[PDB]
C-alpha cells in the first residue's frame, strides 16, 4: 500500500477494469501460458530484495534497491488503457513515476539512441523458464526496448503499483514498464536491468514471431495481425466489443514522435 498524487492529466472518466481482473487475467509466460497461471503461481517470486540496474550509454550509472522503487521518485496515479495485441483491453489505474526522471538522473550520453530492458532470471521460481511448454517457447529472460525519445516520453512510466497498492507479482512486481500507446508486449515485467545502447536492441516477441510482432508495435486499428483484425477489441469490464483507437487513444500526445517517418 502506498501514497501518490493524482495529476489532472492522468485522471479521467474511463470505465475501469475491476481489480479482480487486472490482477487475475494476465499474460506472464514465466508463470505459464493461461490467463490464470500468473495469478496462481506468481507467489513464488521473491520481489524483495530487488536490484534495478541502469547501465550502458549513460554518464552516471546508478542502481535502485526495492525501497528506491517506491521512495526515490514521487509516485503518481495514472489511468491508462492497456491494449494487448491479442485484442483484449483494460483500463488500469497504475501507480509509478515517468521513466524520464530516472533516465535524467543517469544522464544519457550523446551516443545513446535506445533503451534496452530485461526481466529477472530466476528459473526455479518462474516455472515457465523451466519447461518449453509451460514457458511458451520464449527465449528467457524476457527482454524489450524503446527508442530513446519513446523512453523519454512523458507518457511512459516505471510502474510500481496498481489500484492504490504495490504490484501483485502477476503484474510484474516490483517494477514494470507501461507504454500506453503500444501493444502490451512492450510493457516488460519485473525489470532488473535498463541499459542505454547505441543500436536497436532485441525484443522478445519479435524474436519469437518476427512475422507477427515488430519493434514499434504502435496500437493501430488500420494495420492487422497475420491472424486477426486489430480494428475491434474485447474490453475487460465487469462480468464486450468496442473499436480500437489510433495509438490506443494517445494520438495527440504521441503523433509527434512518429510523424513523417517509416
Ligand atoms: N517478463 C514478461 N513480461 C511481460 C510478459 C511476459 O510474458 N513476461 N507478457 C506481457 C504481454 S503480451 C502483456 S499484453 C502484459 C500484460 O500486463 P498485465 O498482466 O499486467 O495485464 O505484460 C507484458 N509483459
Ligand atoms: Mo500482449
Ligand atoms: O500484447
Amino acid at each position: 500500500a502506498l501514497e501518490f498524487s493524482k495529476p489532472a492529466a492522468w485522471q479521467n472518466n474511463l470505465p475501469l477494469t475491476p481489480a479482480d481482473k487486472v490482477s487475475g487475467y494476465n499474460n506472464f509466460y514465466e508463470f505459464g501460458l493461461d490467463k490464470a497461471d500468473p495469478a496462481a503461481n506468481a507467489g513464488s517470486l521473491k520481489t524483495d530484495p530487488w536490484t534495478l540496474k541502469i547501465s550502458g550509454e549513460v554518464a552516471k550509472p546508478l542502481t535502485l534497491d526495492h525501497d528506491d522503487l517506491t521512495r526515490r521518485f514521487p509516485l503518481e496515479e495514472r489511468i491508462y488503457r492497456m491494449r494487448c495485441v491479442e485484442a483484449w483491453s483494460m483500463v488500469v489505474p497504475w501507480i509509478g513515476f515517468p521513466l524520464h526522471k530516472l533516465l535524467a538522473l543517469a544522464e544519457p550520453t550523446s551516443n545513446a539512441k535506445y533503451v534496452a530492458f530485461e526481466t529477472i532470471y530466476a528459473p526455479e521460481q518462474m516455472p515457465g523458464q523451466q519447461d518449453r511448454f509451460i514457458g511458451g517457447g520464449l527465449k528467457y529472460p524476457y527482454v524489450e526496448g524503446l527508442r530513446l525519445d519513446e523512453a523519454m516520453h512523458p507518457l511512459t512510466l516505471m510502474t510500481v503499483g496498481v489500484y492504490g497498492k504495490a504490484l501483485p507479482p502477476q503484474n510484474g512486481a516490483p517494477v514494470r514498464l507501461i507504454v500506453p500507446w503500444k501493444y502490451g508486449f512492450k510493457g516488460i515485467k519485473s525489470i532488473v536491468s535498463i541499459k542505454l545502447t547505441r543500436e536497436r536492441p532485441p525484443t522478445t516477441w519479435n524474436l519469437a514471431a518476427p512475422d507477427e510482432y515488430g519493434f514499434y508495435a504502435n496500437v493501430n486499428p488500420y494495420v492487422d495481425h497475420p491472424r486477426w483484425s486489430q480494428a475491434t477489441e474485447r474490453f475487460i469490464g465487469s462480468g464486450q466489443r468496442q473499436p480500437t483507437l489510433l495509438f490506443n487513444g494517445y494520438a495527440d500526445q504521441v503523433a509527434s514522435l512518429y510523424r513523417g517517418l517509416d
